[PDB]
Parts: C-alpha cells; sequence; structure tokens
C-alpha cells in the first residue's frame, strides 16, 4: 500500500525521504523512500547523488522497478543521453502509470527534445504534461516553461507550423506568433493578447498566464503630461547641465509637453522632488551627480508616485519601482568590451584598470559580464602608471582591454611593442579624443587598436553632426552628453515601455538601448578601429 506513494508527487525534500530510512523496518518500504529521495535529488540539480543513490537501491517489485525506470531516463536526459532516455521511456508501458508519473514521464521528453533543439516536440511534450498535472503551481511552472521553449524557438518554425488539429498547440502557437509580430509595438500586442483571451478562453495559459505577458496583458503607452529636470546649471558643472540640456531640448523639438526646469546647484534634491510633487508633476529626469542620486536612494518613498529616469548609477542603484538608471557609465563600455572581445575570440583576457574607485566598479562590471560568457573570471589588474602594464605582461605571453587617456593608452602600446607587439588592444571611449583622432602620428601608433563610443560618431559630415562639433568646440565629452540628454527625450517618453516589455530596445545617439532586471539602462557600443590611418567602425 504503502508503493503506492511513488505514483503521487513528492513535495518533501530529499533529507527528509532519506531520513524516514532509519525508521523504515520493511525492506520495500525503504526503496520506496529510496527512490522518492531520488526523484526529488534530481529537482535539486544534484544528479550525481540521484544516480548514486539509485546505486544502493537493491531488489524491487515491479511498481518500484517501474518507478526507477522514469528517474532512470531523467537523469540520462539530464548528462544528454538522449537516445538512451528515449529508449529508456519506450520500454515503459504508458498505460500503468499515474497521473503524476506520466508528468515525470513527459517532462523527461521535453529536456531530450529541448537539448536536441527541437523545440516545438518539446512544447508538444509539456502539453501532455500539462494534462496529468494538479498542484497549481506546478501547472504555472510548466505554462513558465512552455512560454519560454516557444520564446527561444526559430520565428521562421513558428509562423509556418500547424497546430495539427490541437487546440492547445493552437493556441501556444497563435500567443508567440503575436508576440514575435508585435513586441515591438507592446500597445498593440497588448490588443492582440486580450484578443487571445477571448479565443481560446480554455486554454490552460488563459487562466495561468505566463510571468513574461501578465505585464503586457494591460499594458498602457506612457503618458507624459509634464517633465522636471533636475540638473547642475549654476556654478559646478553647468557645462555638464547645460550641454545635457542642449541635447534634451534639441530632441525635444516642438514638443507641447511642458518641461520645469530644476537646477541642483542651486537647490536640494529633496526640496526639489517636493515641489515637483507639489505642481503635479509626475515625471523626472535627473539627477546627474551620484550625490543627488543618493539622495533618492537615501529614502525611495520620496519619488512615490513618479516615474524618474536618473542620469547616473551609484553602488547604492537597486530596482526601486519607477526608477531606472541612464549614465554614460563606463560599467556599460565595459560590459560592452566583454561582449566585443568574446564575440572576437578572445579568451582570458588582461585588463588594465587604474587603482582608483572607478576603475574597480569597472573591471567588476567586465568580470561579471566576463563570467557570463567566459564561465572564468578574468584577470583584471590595476595600474597606478601606464608602465606597469609591462610586469602583467612579462607573467605570461592574447588581448588586453584598457581604461586609460588617449595618450595613457599610447605609452602602454609603446612599452609593449617590444615585449608583444602584434597584441589585441581595446579600450574605452577614453581613449577617444579630437586631438589625437585628428593628428595621423597617433593615428598611425594605434594601427589595430580599436575602442567604444557613441554611434553617434559614424557620420562626421552630416549636417546634424557638423552643427554639434563646432558648438562644443571639438571635445567629445560635451558631445556625448548632448547624445544622452537627446536620448534622455527618447527614453523618459518610453519610460514605461522599458520597465515592462522584455528585451525592449531603442536606437538612441548614444547607442542602442535596453534595461536590466534593476532598470538600469544597458548600452550596446559602436566598436571603432584605427585602419591605416583611417578609424572606422567595426561593429555596430
Amino acid at each position: 500500500n504503502f508503493t503506492q506513494t511513488l505514483q503521487k508527487d513528492a513535495n518533501a525534500s530529499s533529507e527528509f525521504y532519506i531520513n524516514k530510512l532509519g525508521q523504515t523496518q520493511e525492506l520495500e518500504d525503504q526503496q520506496t523512500y529510496k527512490l522518492l529521495a531520488a526523484r526529488v535529488l534530481i529537482r535539486e540539480n544534484k544528479v550525481e547523488q540521484s544516480a548514486a543513490l539509485l546505486r544502493e537501491l537493491g531488489e524491487l517489485n515491479d511498481a518500484q522497478k517501474l518507478d526507477r525506470a522514469l528517474i532512470e531516463a531523467r537523469i540520462s536526459a539530464a548528462k544528454n543521453a538522449n537516445e538512451v532516455a528515449q529508449n529508456q521511456l519506450r520500454a515503459l508501458d504508458l498505460n500503468k502509470l499515474s497521473p503524476s508519473q506520466k508528468s515525470r514521464y513527459y517532462e523527461t521528453l521535453a529536456i531530450v527534445a529541448e537539448n536536441r533543439k527541437d523545440m516545438i516536440e518539446a512544447v508538444k511534450a509539456r502539453i501532455e504534461m500539462d494534462k496529468n498535472l494538479t498542484d497549481v503551481q506546478r501547472h504555472q511552472d510548466n505554462i513558465d516553461k512552455t512560454w519560454a521553449l516557444l520564446r527561444s524557438a526559430n520565428t521562421g518554425v513558428i509562423n509556418n507550423a500547424s497546430d495539427e488539429g490541437n487546440a492547445a498547440l493552437g493556441g501556444w502557437l497563435t500567443l508567440i506568433k503575436a508576440y514575435n509580430d508585435y513586441i515591438r509595438q507592446p500597445v498593440q500586442l497588448s490588443q492582440a493578447l486580450q484578443s487571445w483571451k477571448n479565443a481560446y478562453p480554455n486554454h490552460a495559459a488563459a487562466t495561468l498566464f505566463p510571468k513574461e505577458l501578465l505585464t503586457l496583458l494591460n499594458f498602457q503607452q506612457t503618458n507624459v503630461s509634464q517633465i522636471g529636470l533636475l540638473l547642475p546649471l549654476s556654478g559646478d558643472g553647468q557645462i555638464l547641465g547645460t550641454t545635457i540640456q542642449s541635447g534634451f531640448n534639441d530632441a525635444k523639438g516642438n514638443s507641447t509637453i511642458p518641461v520645469q526646469v530644476f537646477d541642483t546647484s542651486m537647490n536640494s534634491v529633496q526640496d526639489i522632488i517636493a515641489q515637483a510633487k507639489q505642481a503635479g508633476i509626475k515625471t523626472l529626469v535627473g539627477p546627474l551627480l551620484k550625490q543627488n542620486l543618493d539622495v533618492i536612494l537615501a529614502d525611495p518613498a520620496q519619488i512615490q508616485g513618479m516615474d524618474v529616469l536618473a542620469l547616473n548609477a551609484t553602488p547604492n542603484s537597486r530596482a526601486i519601482p519607477q526608477l531606472c538608471y541612464y549614465g554614460l557609465s563606463p560599467e556599460d563600455e565595459a560590459e560592452s568590451a566583454a561582449n566585443k572581445m568574446w564575440n572576437d575570440g578572445v579568451r582570458n583576457p588582461l585588463v588594465a584598470m587604474p587603482q582608483n574607485d572607478l576603475g574597480q566598479r569597472v573591471g567588476n562590471a567586465f568580470n561579471v559580464r566576463w563570467q557570463q560568457l567566459a564561465g572564468t573570471d578574468a584577470n583584471i589588474r590595476y595600474y597606478n602608471l601606464p608602465a606597469d602594464v609591462t610586469y602583467f605582461v612579462q607573467e605570461n605571453n592574447t588581448a588586453l582591454y584598457a581604461v586609460a587617456s588617449p595618450t595613457e593608452l599610447a605609452e602602454m602600446k609603446g612599452y609593449l611593442t617590444n615585449i608583444v607587439p602584434n597584441l589585441a588592444i581595446y579600450a574605452s571611449s577614453r581613449a577617444s579624443a579630437s586631438a589625437t583622432n585628428t593628428n595621423t602620428d597617433f593615428i598611425a601608433q594605434m594601427n589595430g587598436v580599436q575602442f567604444s563610443d557613441i554611434p553617434f560618431f559614424k557620420d562626421t559630415n552630416s549636417p546634424q553632426y557638423q552643427k554639434l562639433a563646432k558648438s562644443t568646440g571639438g571635445e567629445y565629452q560635451l558631445m556625448r552628453l548632448y547624445a544622452m540628454g537627446a536620448d534622455a527625450w527618447l527614453l523618459i517618453n518610453q519610460f514605461n515601455e522599458l520597465r515592462q516589455v522584455p528585451g525592449y530596445r531603442l536606437s538612441g545617439l548614444t547607442g542602442i538601448l535596453s534595461a536590466d532586471t534593476n532598470c538600469n539602462v544597458e548600452r550596446d557600443m559602436t566598436w571603432y578601429q584605427y585602419q591605416d590611418g583611417a578609424i572606422v567602425p567595426v561593429a555596430n
């Protein structure tokens, strides 16, 4: 009678079923607890202990022999023994299984199909799984997994895919087809989803909508009525806030949206926020300085009832409702460098950061991203003199990423030409200045070096570019601040899209803009390379 426990869901921990052995007297009942533990051990990502415990099993009755083979095949699928896993499940009598056992049976199939990148068959497997589930939370997990398979499936296979008279598969295919067809237009996709829940009302997902789509069902376009602009426009950083203001205004154009300017150099940020609340302003851009942003982070409740696009990021930056961080951050240029370098074939690179507070953060943003692509920690080394790079290379003889001045970067390579002259050098936008990109003696010495910078510098002939280069006096920093202000107008009008729409992307003057889980605005950088006396865009 206790063997029948196998036919049900196993909701306890592995330690629970294993510890019951000391109290379990009968031999069959000891084996049952062993199988229940092995079943849960897989759900705990402990495959070896599951296979190991299976090796402790002795003599089993037929009901146990059956449950073991389920756990055997699931292990095989975990270890990518796809042909083995399937043959192990072809040997079972699918009629002898309970609903819970059929659920585990078809989940293993879905993993084999997913292992083989065969997404449609993996979805078909999870539909049969859903028919045998009883726990609501397990239902939701199957639906969340099912949605993830469709979202990774090739877009062509989905458009031409037939539902094969299968209503379940029909509703799934139509749902993903709407997602891919209108994800760039969320307002339109919201109408499609609401239509979907009336088209397939008895669909399992009509009741338990996948998590990724709940924010999209009743999505609402940003309706900016009033903006408050927090920038330093007097005293210190005046040029920063004024040039940023120039970009914001020029990108705003003939918009009726009233903007109220708040000068942080002459007013407290907590007083500004209070006055904004008083004037009925529900949308802010800024502040710019890290310290002033931390005033918000020192008490997030201040911005209760507002959408705020802060223009910087701090170590205290974190997930805060209706708060998103958008700064010309070196962490982004390092995260982009980790990507560029990886896609180019670089493995285990040397990273040269300055031994200051800014260098540690950027190195951490670099490595964390590198842990994603490489699964390893990179060589982050901190330099006090550009000449210290020599010993870093003298350790072993490859690609370098360095954050340094345009001249500091020229010293580094010169020190390395005798040591390793054919080294692939990557740098951040800090290595790009007007005084140096106009002189071929610098452009020639830097042949092969590539750096990240905003895509605005691709077109140095456009009238748009013309007017700005002469207006800023030829200083790239003032030109990037102008680009940020402009992209802030793009971003603050796409604010709700940014928080609610997965993978949302925007082509702005500062790069391809998107958001992470902490609504930190990421930037996909443009990469430029010095080639035979010219600077050409290599990527993006």
